[PDB]
């Protein structure tokens, strides 16, 4: 994207000393090769304010012992070789967890043995952790949040990840992550616009749609996007979400609904078990049809931001489930 740089780090802990502050401040996409240690991670965490994508898949993490690492409050700590260091991108600033909020994607090497305690804790925008290892590295407490980050792993590796301790509930997607923004004109088609972008609908994991969204476009999302992790359709003119649109969405972690949405069809979010906290409804919603949120076990609330709901279908939240519907009123 914006500013892409590649640095070969000859000596671990010397990353920050290889460029100026103005250079490091502008980097959004950083690829590192060579040798790194927890001191480089501290600089990546505390400096590099524009860092969005960190590719360390061809870098080696060397052992470091000292006070210049990522462990909070400058405490002496021993950082093992091939370990994503403890608190790599998480700090504790006067009792408050401060994660690296610009960090959206990390790419780890096949040499990673451990992802240490709280490595990405509070990194609320870490949508991707791509690991080039055929088997899962050890995952330590609070290192990755399965409600936040999707794990991109090599082809045929799902079984060498999903049964490992602390990895059991992550969204695992084999192959490369694909994030895209698609512009759909008033007489256009999402399917045609995806094809013009040189993409395959099935490959899409993080999608932003802007412009026109109709029933045929939603059918493409429903039937040909099984690996959809995040969907942002807020900037679309869709007023209805057809029945079962997000029912077959095993990896769907986040959705931003159309800004002028009126109707949520039947079982639209059926079995969307990864959606959490509060799902905010546009103020224009007037109808939520039969079982729209059945099987959304992790969803705490559905917040109606308007006073326009007049039609609520039956069993919106599943059998015997107390209503999760709340109002901003």
């Amino acid at each position: 994207g914006q500013v892409s740089k590649t640095y070969y780090v000859s000596k671990p802990g010397t990353l920050i000393s290889m460029m100026t502050e103005e250079e490091a401040n502008s980097i959004t996409h950083l690829t590192l090769t060579g040798k790194l240690n927890a001191e480089d991670f501290r600089h990546l965490r505390d400096e590099f304010p524009s860092l969005k994508v960190l590719d360390i898949s061809n870098a080696e993490i060397k052992m470091y012992s000292g006070k210049a690492g990522t462990y909070p409050n400058g405490k002496f700590y021993i950082y093992m070789a091939n370990f994503v260091p403890a608190y790599a991108f998480s700090n504790v600033v006067n009792g408050v967890t401060k994660g690296k909020q610009t960090l959206e994607k990390v790419i780890l090497s096949e040499k990673i043995k451990n992802i240490e305690d709280a490595a990405f804790k509070g990194c609320d925008n870490l949508k991707i952790c791509q690991i080039r290892k055929k088997t899962a590295p050890n995952l330590l407490p609070e290192a990755l949040a399965d409600s936040v980050t999707a794990i991109f792993i090599p082809l045929g590796s799902s079984d060498a990840y999903r049964f490992k301790n602390r990895w059991e509930h992550f969204a695992f997607i084999e192959g490369e992550p694909l994030e895209t923004t698609i512009q759909v004109g008033a007489m256009g088609k999402l399917e045609d616009e995806i094809m013009k972008a040189g993409l395959q609908p099935r490959d899409i994991n993080f999608l932003t749609i802007e412009g026109k969204l109709d029933n045929a476009d939603f059918k493409l999302i429903r039937d040909y996007m099984p690996n959809l992790v995040s969907l942002d359709i807020s900037k679309t003119n869709a007023t209805t979400i057809p029945d079962f649109t997000f029912a077959q969405k095993k990896y769907l972690l986040k959705i931003k609904l159309p800004h002028n949405l009126k109707t949520i069809g039947q079982r639209v979010f059926s079995n969307c078990g990864r959606l959490a906290g509060t799902l905010e409804l546009p103020a224009s919603v007037t109808a939520i049809e039969f079982g729209a949120f059945m099987g959304c076990d992790n969803l705490r609330y559905v917040l109606a931001t308007g006073d326009k709901i007049t039609t609520l279908g039956d069993e919106l939240f599943g059998n015997g489930v107390p209503s999760k519907l709340i109002y901003k009123k």
